[PDB]
């Protein structure tokens, strides 16, 4: 289930934060208007450099922290503030982080493997609702 999913992820974290960054930005090409460094550079181009998974990993890791942290797949309103307040979040809406679990799911869904991706999809939505309590548009 939804802890063990957390223990595995965290078990290869950067190379599944790799993956599913990954899948989000090809999924939502438009989505890349925020990682204007990241522009221009196939799948294996961007593993190719250590700051791309360098910072899916510190990504991967707080997202893993607040999962680990919620309950019934609900996050803390206080970690739900956090990434509201943070400066790299400062334009972002809500719909940003729709689009990062939509490809999160898909990304489970498609893998061999017995990820609970129901409960990722409602921690997604959860993870939205909180959000937009904490003050983001
Ligand atoms: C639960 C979801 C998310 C978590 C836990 C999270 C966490 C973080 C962390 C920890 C950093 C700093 C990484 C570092 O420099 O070491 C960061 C940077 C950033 N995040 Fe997020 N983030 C999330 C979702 C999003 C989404 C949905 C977007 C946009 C679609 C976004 C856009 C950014 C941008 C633009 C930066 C700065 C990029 C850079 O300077 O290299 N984040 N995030
Ligand atoms: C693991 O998922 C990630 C990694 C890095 C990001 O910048 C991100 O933003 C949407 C998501």
């Amino acid at each position: 289930g939804f802890k063990q999913d957390i223990a595995t992820l965290r078990g290869d974290l950067r190379t599944y934060a790799q993956d599913i960054f990954l899948a989000f930005l090809n999924k939502y090409p438009d989505e890349k208007r925020n990682f204007k460094n990241y522009v221009g550079k196939s799948d294996q181009e961007l593993k190719s450099m250590a700051k791309f998974g360098d910072h899916t990993e510190k990504v991967f890791n707080l997202m893993m922290e607040v999962a680990d942290r919620a309950t019934d797949c609900v996050p803390l309103a206080s970690d739900a503030s956090t990434l509201v307040q943070m400066k790299q979040h400062s334009g972002l809406t809500t719909g940003n982080f729709e689009k990062l679990f939509v490809a999160l799911v898909e990304y489970m869904r498609a893998s061999g493997q017995s990820f609970d991706s129901q409960s990722w999809d409602r921690f997604g939505k959860n993870l939205v609702s909180a959000l937009s309590s904490a003050g983001m548009k």
